[PDB]
């Protein structure tokens, strides 16, 4: 694990036990140990650490996506794939900057990079059914990552993997 | 004024996450937005818990009526789960959506929420053994993805885009 990922891990659990707001190089220097300056020597900027974590996210999906895809080559094994991983409920450091990505174009961009190779493509849903059936799909699998935090009642192990059962059967 | 001085302030608060966040919202910060003084703001919200609490009230109210508005024979669930992904199917805000993720904090801000959410959001009970229960909880978590998709995906939805999502997700429902 290189210094970089470990600074970036560490903002991460931070923002989530604090806030994205209080991260600062201050802050960030007090939770990994290090002097500001090690820190901006491989963040020179809070945007650059910012982007970094958006990345980071990103890049553990991509190859959660790729370690328990059957064929890669099947849009519908990617897209089981897709929903088996976002059937685990989202980690609040996850779901905070996730929130925060619309701030700015790079921070959606580091997202886009893996979304636009998982995610069911959008265009032409307004008239093919086929797209939109998929694209359902999607739509639940979502719900499922979010549920906890938009639902006053938690889903129990076994009522969240009956949902993920009910949303994998949706699969064509 | 087209509302009351209360639900202006609250209103204000709410635009100031939008532009800022939860994070930094205080008596100083919405003085500063609303043009008031601390003290005004005190008078009609004795503690930061208070203001939060009417946050949530507000949104938990403003959904309520919305709800009302445009679900006819509300007395069939059918009908109620209807009109929630409708209402679903536009954006959640990021302020509101910073509230939801909030509201676990203190008892006072989910019941806020369980109030209207008991009238017109599918319990999960009895979720392993009930096929009707699962298939309109499907229908209830496809309209929560719609909810939040902008806040959740880089690419935000165009309006034709969700519109042809809803028709698609009411089509799910049992009927």
């Amino acid at each position: 694990t290189s210094k970089k990922e470990m600074i970036l891990r560490t903002a991460i659990d931070y923002i989530g036990e604090y806030s994205l707001e209080t991260l600062s190089y201050d802050s960030l220097a007090e939770a990994t140990g290090l002097s500001k300056s090690g820190l901006i020597y491989h963040f020179p900027s809070r945007h650059a650490l910012l982007l970094g974590m958006h990345e980071l996210l990103a890049d553990d999906w991509d190859k959660e996506l790729r370690d328990i895809t059957r064929d890669p080559e099947d849009p519908l094994e990617r897209l089981r794939a897709v929903v088996v991983t976002l059937a685990e409920n989202v980690s609040r450091p996850e779901l905070l900057l996730l929130i925060d990505a619309p701030s700015h174009p790079d921070f959606l961009n580091a997202w886009r990079t893996v979304n636009h190779q998982w995610i069911p493509d959008t265009d032409d849903l307004e008239n093919d059914a086929h797209k939109r059936a998929v694209y359902l799909v999607q739509l639940a699998a979502d719900g499922l990552f979010v549920h906890d935090y938009i639902h006053d009642d938690v889903l129990s192990k076994s009522k969240r993997q009956a949902m993920l059962e009910t949303i994998l059967e949706l699969i064509p």
